């Protein structure tokens, strides 16, 4: 054999969280982002009633909603504004956060073009087409690729990125975005592709799903996923989108990627004949886990955290726990390098609700963040545990309070990397499990570019705000410079400044934002580009400009669109890539036509 | 490494074709099954008009429709009649033809229970839910698993069969059921599952798809897929369902399966940045083919037939041909064991239209039948070839007339197995290709059983009609007997008769159908079953009954529900399984409630 996979880039938007940073902020602080259904979507009052006796009524007025579900920047993607009204927000959000995940990795689209890169996204029809019917709008040809065929989403981005790997929507209900990971890893092992992007997108656009699920007995009448609690009585629905970029580990180490964590094993199965169609199967879950850790070949006593599927139902939570206990017990007999095993269990659903198609990727992202800050955040609404869990004689405990994620120790007597598992189960019975292992590893020119002046200003403000918040030190200057130099598409509106410290850079960015560095437009300097064309002695001159570190002169040429081999500023081993703010797309509104 | 996969069972229903037999009948006779839209679905007159100028109108009144899209036998599958109204016909047809494919293989559900068998079906939302909205029906809890979540289809059958392999819907538009094959083969190579069922289901339930596709310029205003023709001007839409059972080749040879053909290589890619989003890419198609045949490791000059994607468009057909020419030319340079290479090209779409989700599986089934009858059937509507094909200096020719499929010869001087390729492309740019290689290999008790008396009579009539039509000889008696003995679920209503020739069997079946053999009900002989319980001396008695070939006595016990070890009637090497009529499900109508 199994070739471990590196997670080298992430992006996302969750309830109460605009980005990954604000998402971790909420988790660490134990925030609950479940709200009442906004009038934006529908009026919960107009559909209120007893679901068991009233026609088309539900008592569920809650959900985890995200901001800007209608926000899109169609011109960035070569889509006209008129056509953007017909494109399903499922696809719009998909394209946006795939790009963001690429930038977060520091992988330039140029580098991707022509490659066998795959895309596997949890997505499906979430009701956008129904809004067209309600509005009594004419059927148009735009609808075909617009919002009638869900696979157009991933396919649209493969077209845009010019990649040739498999491009699939994954739809296995609530396990979708985790099966997507499994499918991606699988595709990388067998040669189908070399790199991959995976994740999920989930949107709640009509009240129909709320009403049917309510009448089927799935939804909590409290509107909270009270996982592991004694009061667990159903789940609460949430919107969201998550993306991860995957590269083979050894490729990621050669290419100088920054790594969030390493996928060591994955597994996918089906529950077979259970009690009913929608009943979970503990035997199937235990077999799932065994296969995953057998493939990872890790001692089960090293796994210190489990992200449970944990939806917050009456008999769902104990069954999952039972599967866990049976799995580890079996893995112990099969092969004891850490005494007194203790493993925490939590569920991100207590914070943001059940993201369904995007549920799996929300779980993974939470775990990756926990590894970064070495903290196990609190699981919500479970002050009183379900008495049927019975964790007394097991390594497991619910993470009821925020705490340090302690690394366990060898029999040889030294620190092991943190290891964790995520589980996602569908109501149809499709189960997926993934095993994550923690990864164990003078002035310059700071360049920025964007499609237009407004976007360029937004890029500068983002870099500014992230610097003021001390998220970087002077130590990270050359990494930030290198990542912007080679890990960003060179767009038309450009900005460059020379800096040696974090303080100098902050001042020159602030000066630019204030409205007072080098500035230019690539398309309006065809004269200059013609002068600095490819010539053999020109190449010597540029090389000397680089060798003698004439940064201000190199920078002024660059903002005019002159190609600079930034690679030669550095020795054999380039600085390792670093996570920087991704593109600030225009927040323009596109929805159902008049 | 590559482990070749055996196709050991098939089933299906296509326009103008109730089953596989009638499907081959149509192909051999060059029948065109495209008809006008039946009043059953919608009134084409009520939506007629100029698509380019008229609101909600289309000039397309044609399509390839199948019979009994509303027919289901819910009690067979443990589904109540009331719930059957809410289950999408996509799922209903799925369950039906998965079972039929299993029976065709001679694989008993008992043998499947507990195994890691996967299910990968081309399916999606085709508009059943929209019929509920039109009818202004109340939202019910049944809808969730009924017709709102497409993955419930495959998952429902995995539940029913008690299998634990991956259970996914595959939706990559028009390449779906071929990607499904690819996904299945892939899952069998990497240990995800040991056996798999793959295929596609496509249904046309509302006029919406017709109108949008028409306004988008996809549909032929002649209503015919005139592939390779000079008159090619779009495709025609068709309904259908196809299923294949897949086993690892060496497992199929050990288990005594009958084999339709061997999958030697598969490939899946994406077209990347093409001319437009929906434009095909010849370079991507050529790379697809190269990978497939490189994996199959077969000399390209041995491939004598290609089932083109062949949709019948203006620039689609030449682009596909160009991809083929470039692919083979490249495969030649890479490594010449048959001089004067000639390879035929055809498209089943000329016969039945474009089955979309089920398009790929229709192509494969056509090819498998062609291998069985050693015949390349006529491609329709192409008396005048597209002048842009340019096949003069290539191995390729359109199969314009029915002809014998000649097997090519070695450089060593002897016959090679027939080899062929199927291609399926999606409008989103997802491409799949599969490489098939032809497979090169005294009275008894005939038992039959079913859920009820009516179904048992139907089973007997099917066996009767297939015997009268000389589809078997006396040579196949022990194979037919063995397949019914071990390759059928033992159901409640039973029928048994002793026979030594095909004539004797036909008479006793006819006698049963006439209303005049052994007969019984398993659930009403608990007394007899108690007497013939498991006892150690009872085992000796039954064994002697088998050894001394007391067939009439064994048969009378069997119809009363007494377990008979039919395995011991035969030596070490059992008779090879044989394709027999599959279950004749009740043709009861279930549709949108009042």
């Amino acid at each position: 054999d199994f070739e471990p996979v590196a997670i080298v880039g992430i992006s996302g938007r969750f309830p109460g969280a605009m980005d990954i940073d604000e998402f971790w902020k909420n988790l660490e602080e134990g925030k609950d982002s479940i709200t009442e259904v906004p009038k934006d979507r529908w009026d919960w009052r107009e559909h209120y009633g007893n679901p068991d006796t009233d026609v088309n009524k539900t008592d569920i007025k809650w959900g985890g909603f995200i901001d800007g579900v209608a926000e899109f920047d169609p011109l960035f993607f070569g889509i006209s504004p008129r056509e953007a009204d017909y494109v399903d927000p499922q696809q719009r959000l998909l394209m946006t956060y795939v790009w963001k995940a690429l930038e977060d990795a520091g992988c330039s689209p140029q580098s991707l073009s022509g490659t066998g890169t795959g895309i596997f996204i949890g997505t499906g029809n979430t009701g956008y087409k129904d809004l067209f019917h309600r509005a009594n709008l004419p059927i148009e040809g735009h609808a075909a690729t617009g919002h009638m065929i869900p696979s157009v989403g991933p396919n649209r981005m493969s077209y845009f990125l010019n990649i040739h790997g498999p491009s699939e929507p994954v739809e296995t209900a609530x396990s979708s975005s985790l099966v997507a990971i499994h499918r991606a890893v699988t595709a990388m092992q067998n040669g189908d592709c070399e790199m991959a992007i995976a994740g999920g997108v989930n949107t709640i656009l009509t009240e129909e799903a709320h009403i049917s699920y309510s009448k089927a007995g799935m939804l909590s009448t409290d509107g909270r996923c009270k996982t592991f609690s004694a009061d667990a009585n159903g789940y609460v629905r949430g919107e969201g989108v998550g993306m991860v970029m995957l590269k083979k580990l050894e490729d990621a180490e050669r290419d100088g990627n920054h790594i969030y964590g390493v996928i060591r094993g994955t597994a996918e199965n089906h529950g077979g004949r259970a009690n009913t169609l929608t009943s979970p199967n503990p035997k199937a879950q235990a077999d799932l886990l065994v296969r995953a850790y057998r493939q990872a070949d890790i001692d089960p006593s090293t796994v210190t955290y489990i992200e449970a599927h944990g939806t917050g139902t009456e008999l769902g939570d104990p069954i999952e726990i039972n599967g866990l206990k049976a799995a580890f017990k079996e893995l112990s007999n099969m092969r004891p390098d850490v005494p007194d095993h203790r493993c925490g269990i939590g569920s991100v659903k207590s914070n943001i609700g059940h993201l369904e198609l995007a549920a799996g990727i929300s779980g993974l992202i939470k775990v990756l963040l926990q590894m970064k800050h070495k903290t196990l955040v609190k699981s919500l609404h479970c002050e009183t545990l379900n008495p049927y869990l019975q964790l007394t004689d097991s390594p497991f405990y619910i993470v009821q309070e925020k705490q340090e994620w302690k690394s366990v120790t060898d029999r040889d007597g030294n620190e092991l990397p943190r290891r964790a598992g995520i589980s996602s189960f569908g109501i149809g019975g499709v189960n997926a499990h993934i095993v994550i292992e923690e990864y164990m590893p003078q002035p310059n020119v700071i360049v920025l570019s964007a499609k237009n002046k407004s976007r360029l200003i937004d890029r500068a403000s983002q870099l500014l705000e992230v610097i003021r918040n001390k998220k970087y030190t002077d130590q990270d200057l050359h990494r930030i410079a290198y990542t912007l130099q080679v890990g960003r598409e060179e767009m038309d509106e450009r900005l460059a400044c020379v800096a040696g410290t974090m303080q100098e850079l902050e001042e020159k960015l602030q000066a630019f934002v204030d409205g007072k560095f080098f500035r230019g437009q690539s398309h309006r300097n065809k004269e200059t580009q013609t002068i600095f064309t490819a010539d053999e002695d020109m190449a010597l001159a540029l090389d000397a400009w680089i060798r003698k570190r004439k940064y201000a002169k190199l920078a002024d040429l660059w903002v005019k669109g002159v190609s600079i081999q930034w690679n030669t500023l550095y020795g054999e081993t380039k600085p390792r890539l670093i996570s920087l703010p991704s593109y600030p797309f225009a927040k323009d509104h596109y929805w159902v036509p008049a």
